[PDB]
């Protein structure tokens, strides 16, 4: 029931096919997952605006938004895109991306605090929904 806090992963789902989806090859794709495994994520949370800094071992980067405002970021597979960040229930936001230039997969994430206490992160490129639970460090 409030998003702030150190998260770290305890399951992760679908996330090779999901960066198949985003033209990642094989090798890469297998790296990807064993570095998914380290995970972490951190929230500071303050009314409806947000920082959120997602880790791995050798990687970090931090996001910064309002709800309803539109920002940038980038994609999992790291191409520039516009997000906007809506509600979908008390504990549940959705985000829609799209891209800055070129094209590819529409991709999108959403964020949710179990009431048993979990944070699941979700990704998807079209048909395809990599799931993410963490909990509280």
């Amino acid at each position: 029931p409030n998003f702030s806090g150190n998260w770290k992963i305890i399951r992760s789902e679908n996330f090779e096919e999901l960066l198949k989806v985003l033209g990642v090859n094989v090798m890469l794709r297998k790296i990807a997952v064993a570095a998914a495994s380290k995970y972490a994520v951190e929230i500071k949370q303050e009314g409806d605006t947000f920082y959120i800094k997602v880790s791995t071992t050798v990687y970090t980067t931090e996001i910064n938004f309002k709800v309803g405002e539109e920002f940038e970021e980038q994609t999992v597979d790291g191409r520039p895109c516009k997000s906007l960040v809506k509600w979908e229930s008390e504990n549940k936001m959705v985000c829609e991306q799209k891209l800055l230039k070129g094209e590819g997969p529409k991709t999108s994430w959403t964020k949710e605090l179990t009431n048993d206490g979990e944070l699941i992160q979700t990704m998807t490129a079209d048909d395809v929904v990599c799931t993410q639970v963490f909990v509280r460090e």
